[PDB]
DNA sequence: AAGCAAACC
DNA sequence: TGGTTTGCT
């Protein structure tokens, strides 16, 4: 139960407005990993809009983690609507708060949304912190901080450090994970719309699983 | 913005 | 495999 006044006040609000017939398909597109109280995304935003009319920055993880203690996924959704709104407090002594997200109440929907955005502008400026963390999300056998791992550069666009992404990829490509293999085939293939000679090389000469390879060269592979 | 792509099956 | 739904930048 969540103590929070802010975090009660979202939970009454959000509670007040659910619709069990949309709540069904959004479940069940999650694969039933979670209940739903079957709201989307416009409306969700204006119910969190509507409780905004923001605490105090000390209290943005507490308001976050409490969300993430609450059963429907749409509170999560909000938990990291809200931590939009706190990006300038935002910074590498958050990442293992970073890490507890995405490894708690874990799916694509949620680690998609906290690694490029987030953990990719906080390497941006600390890139002398990914060794302490990328090494070790690849060996923890942890699907979403693997792919975290993946990801977190795929916004970069000319900030790519190809080096560092290829290295990735080669100690994650032997996975036989669908989130890893799609992961793989996603930022190659975003990192290509970039430098896109670069990435046909190396998916020429370096192993990838199928899946991995023809998302990557889903839109070069006519220029070669 | 709308061009794109994550899921889903 | 590739069409559908939803949402991001």
């Amino acid at each position: 139960v969540p103590m929070h006044p802010f975090v009660k006040a979202l939970q009454e609000h959000f509670t007040a407005h659910q619709n069990p017939e949309k709540a069904e398909p959004m479940a069940r597109y999650m694969k039933n990993h979670f209940l739903f109280l079957g709201i989307q995304t416009p409306e969700r935003r204006q119910l969190l809009k509507d409780i905004i009319q923001l605490p105090d920055q000390k209290d943005f993880q507490i308001i976050i983690r409490e969300l993430w203690d609450l059963p429907e996924r749409e509170f999560q959704a909000a938990a990291l609507d809200i931590m939009q709104k706190y990006k300038k407090h935002i910074n590498e002594t958050h990442i293992p708060f970073l890490e507890e997200l995405i490894v708690t109440k874990s799916w694509w929907d949620s680690v998609d949304s906290i690694v490029p955005t987030f953990l990719g502008d906080i390497f941006l400026k600390h890139p002398e912190l990914i060794s302490a963390y990328i090494p070790k999300w690849i060996a923890s056998d942890n699907i979403w901080l693997q792919r975290a791992a993946i990801l977190f550069q795929l916004k970069y666009k000319q900030k790519m450090d190809e080096e560092l992404l290829f290295w990735i990829i080669g100690q994650l490509h032997s996975s036989k994970e669908f989130f890893i293999q799609k992961a793989i085939g996603w930022v190659l293939r975003e990192y290509a719309k970039t430098n896109p000679d670069v990435v046909w090389e190396y998916v020429q000469n370096n192993e990838l699983a199928p899946l991995s390879k023809r998302e990557a060269i889903k839109h070069i592979k006519q220029n070669y």
